[PDB]
């Protein structure tokens, strides 16, 4: 009810599309909060995170209720995965590891209010106006867009990020605050190899076999050694010997500390 806007207040340009997911498209939108602010519209066509408030978490900033609409920040950069990959972008190696150190952050806060993610990856991380690295693509604002990376579940209908998941998840389709730290160490070598796709060479279901094998994404050449150590241990097969996001903010922090 207190999350709610007027219709009034809000301007979906229908015509200025963000993106195109699966349950329904993003928009620019200008909302009256009373200063006029430029915003992001996803539409719910097709078919709690109001409390959640952390620097480098996506905030809600309100619903409109009229197909429902679901009003976000607008993210001046876009996603992580682009802008690193956008090769007139200049990120360091000490710019690349603050992003991942920014997704630890929001990551911790997740998992201490008790909230798994499911589905962490640098395409799901936005980016605002101060490059404040924003955990996105949860609770409302939850979507398939590039469906490339996902395996839809024949029986749950569950959408299944197979090369980001864990060798538990992909075994059993259960996710814990140990499996999104697994993706975690998947998003740092996205981060440290400014967007490559993983594990190119192995088909999705030669994943299974290969993570079987103790087989792991091999050091990308920019990546300091002490960073791929975060990584491995992020992948080890088994969730309980994993570090948590508050050791991971520790030794991450510590990382670039040293630059
Ligand atoms: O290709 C894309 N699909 C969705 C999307 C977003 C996005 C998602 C979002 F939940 C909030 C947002 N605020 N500003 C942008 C934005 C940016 N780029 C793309």
């Amino acid at each position: 009810q207190h999350v709610v806007i007027g219709p009034s207040s809000l301007i979906v340009h229908f015509n200025e599309v963000i993106g195109r997911g699966h349950f329904g498209c993003v928009y620019h939108g200008t909302l009256l909060d009373g200063k006029k602010i430029h915003c992001a519209v996803k539409s719910l066509n097709r078919i709690i995170m109001k409390d959640f408030s952390h620097p480098n978490v996506l905030s809600l900033l309100g619903i409109c209720l009229r197909s429902p609409l679901v009003v976000l920040p607008y993210m001046k950069h876009g996603d992580l995965r682009n802008f690193i990959r956008n090769e007139t972008h200049n990120p360091t190696v000490k710019d690349l590891i603050g992003f991942g150190l920014q997704v630890a952050k929001g990551m911790k806060y997740l998992a201490s209010k008790k909230f798994v993610h499911r589905d962490l990856a640098a395409r799901n991380c936005m980016l605002d106006e101060k490059f404040t690295v924003k955990v996105a693509d949860f609770g409302l604002a939850r979507d398939m867009y590039d469906k490339e990376y996902y395996s839809v579940h024949n029986k749950t209908g569950a959408k299944l990020p197979v090369k980001w998941m864990a060798l538990e998840s992909l075994q059993t389709q259960k996710f814990t605050t140990k499996s999104d730290v697994w993706s975690f160490g998947v998003l740092l070598w996205e981060l440290m190899t400014r967007g490559a796709p993983p594990y190119p060479d192995v088909n999705t279901f030669d994943i299974t076999v290969y993570l079987l094998q103790g087989r792991r994404l091999l050091q990308p050449e920019y990546c300091p050694d002490p960073l791929y150590e975060v990584m491995l241990k992020c992948w080890h097969p088994k969730a309980e010997m994993r570090p948590s996001f508050s050791e991971l903010v520790s030794r991450i922090s510590a990382i670039f500390s040293t630059f």
